[PDB]
């Protein structure tokens, strides 16, 4: 998917503010969450997250939704690289397999679940 992030802030620009958090912060994980456009659902907040390394993907979710007030029963679904990451993967896993090359982890988030975004 596109993200409002890329799209507003040139690349060399996001590359060394990740490598400087990176360096300075080494046991955080620097994330930009986005919807996707055709969700039907709450759009979110705060879109940059400094998290730690060893928060889990269900526990970035219950933050999540709870931003966006929606409970366990309404549908949610991130998306990384088109992947949806298990709940038990930290972030700090799901960085490291899957950062873009300005250091920075990318969510997307929405109600559909089989589809690519
Ligand atoms: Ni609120």
């Amino acid at each position: 998917m596109k993200f409002v992030y890329k799209e507003e802030h040139p690349f060399e620009k996001r590359r060394s503010e990740g490598e400087k958090i990176r360096k300075k912060y080494p046991d955080r994980v620097p994330v930009i969450v986005e919807k996707a456009p055709k969700a039907r659902i709450g759009d979110l907040d705060k879109k940059k997250y400094l998290v730690p390394s060893d928060l889990t993907v269900g526990q970035f979710y219950f933050l999540i939704r709870k931003r966006i007030h929606l409970r366990a029963e309404d549908a949610l679904f991130f998306f990384v690289n088109n992947v949806i990451p298990p709940t038990s993967a930290t972030m700090g896993q799901l960085y490291q397999e899957h950062h873009e090359e300005d250091f920075f982890l990318y969510i997307a988030y929405s109600d559909e679940s089989v589809y690519g975004l």
